[PDB]
């Protein structure tokens, strides 16, 4: 939970090109680069890393739960 991330600082952690793949939830930066369905910040061909996932976690087919066993590496702005 060390480190403040603004929206642009951000926008370059989306699991591409040796970037790790985090995205924001709620104010929180979590870290997937390992889940096996984030692979090259790519989840199920809808979404990418980088970003603040708030809103289009309302259309996803799972409750926020799937999101606790990955770490919050810190928050956003
Ligand atoms: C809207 C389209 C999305 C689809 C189709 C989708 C699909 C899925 C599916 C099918 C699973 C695993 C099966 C299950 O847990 O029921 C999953 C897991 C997961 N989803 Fe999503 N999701 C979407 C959006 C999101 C968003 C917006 C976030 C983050 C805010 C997110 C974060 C995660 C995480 C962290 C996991 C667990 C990954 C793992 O355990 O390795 N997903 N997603």
């Amino acid at each position: 939970a060390m480190e403040e991330f603004t929206t642009e600082e951000l926008a370059k952690y989306n699991g591409k090109d040796g970037e790790k793949c985090y995205f924001a939830y709620k104010g929180k930066v979590y870290d997937v680069t390992e889940s096996m369905l984030w692979e090259d910040g790519d989840h199920q061909g809808m979404h990418e890393g980088g970003i603040d996932l708030t809103a289009d976690h309302e259309d996803a087919p799972h409750d926020d739960d799937v999101l606790e066993d990955f770490p919050v590496v810190g928050t956003l702005k």
